[PDB]
């Protein structure tokens, strides 16, 4: 890992003010999950701070990444939000120095999911959603319901995200709904 | 084929009036899309009449079936409303005599869907769904939709099948949304 201001003046250069502030709110959930599950906190906030460090990168360069050098083909034709993850894992990796796998793989797949999450992965992916700047509707809901059941709040979330990709015909990348089925065949 | 007297006749003995009535207008819907997208209206019709040979049939040999005979095994782990399609495929086959694949695909898929579906396979799919006693919210948009846009109709009866299934936390058949997304991506 890395000092934790070093680290949020790093990413800060490469968010909007309210990115940087829904960052800040991750971190902090993120820690709070990480303290309430059992999980590193240093690393939960770590990969908090630099989820979306490509949020912004350019769309073009980030796509022939994915073709060129990336393992998933596939989120190539589910639409363009799904680059950030991914490449910011990458790019944290060659442009900062952060090689701790464990957090590069939670940023990785904070965006889509993936069956069979770490928990610091659903951690990430959660506090994504939930952090205290999320104004989507029935967020309380499963704000309240990630303090006893973290699995049954990462289900909530995907009903919620695979619901409004739906409402808007938008495509829905297979395997969030693998994530959404496996955490639902868990129980 | 079979003509629609012979067919009813071997169907009715085993439907209330509801599933009659249900029988009828996928029947009359399918015709009717064949009509209009330029398929067999006989086979329409046909496919129409026996597509839910198998509803009622019990669900412990549908399942032996599955396992013993056919190919997909993975539709065991997505609920009941499965079964019928692919064993009613399997079933008016081995039972009625009928050995036309395009009638017996559109029966087989037509629970599910499945991406590149032929016109006749989506014919009776969305014929089942919009035929005129069904209720489900959004239905009047869907048949209108359906009289100019087959392919969007199919992608807005996916979408309320989908969201309804995320809303009362069911498991979702992955090839189902593969089908949207083959035809949302397709348009
Ligand atoms: N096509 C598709 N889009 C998805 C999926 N999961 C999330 N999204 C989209 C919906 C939103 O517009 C967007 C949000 O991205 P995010 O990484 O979860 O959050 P943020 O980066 O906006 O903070 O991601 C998914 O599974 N498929
Ligand atoms: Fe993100
Ligand atoms: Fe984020
Ligand atoms: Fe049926
Ligand atoms: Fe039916």
């Amino acid at each position: 890992g890395m000092n934790r201001g070093k680290a949020l003046q790093l990413v800060k250069p490469h968010l909007t003010e309210h990115r940087y502030q829904h960052t800040i709110g991750v971190m902090e959930t993120a820690i709070d999950l990480a303290k309430l599950y059992g999980a590193d906190q240093q690393k939960a906030e770590l990969a908090a701070i630099f989820h979306d460090y490509a949020k912004f990168r350019d769309k073009n360069e980030m796509r022939t990444l994915i073709r060129e050098k990336l393992s998933q083909q596939d989120i190539l034709f589910y639409g363009d939000e799904l680059l950030h993850a991914p490449c910011g894992a990458y790019y944290v990796r060659e442009e900062v120095g952060i090689e701790d796998e464990d957090v590069l793989q939670a940023i990785r797949f904070h965006t889509t999911g993936r069956p069979n999450m770490s928990l610091l992965e659903k951690i990430i992916f959660l506090a994504d959603y939930i952090e205290p700047n999320r104004q989507f509707p029935g967020v309380e809901k499963v704000r309240t319901q990630a303090k006893t059941d973290l699995n049954g709040a990462i289900i909530s979330s995907l009903v919620n995200t695979i619901t409004f990709l739906l409402k808007k015909n938008q495509p829905i990348y297979p395997d969030t709904l693998a994530t959404y089925n496996q955490l639902l065949l868990e129980q």
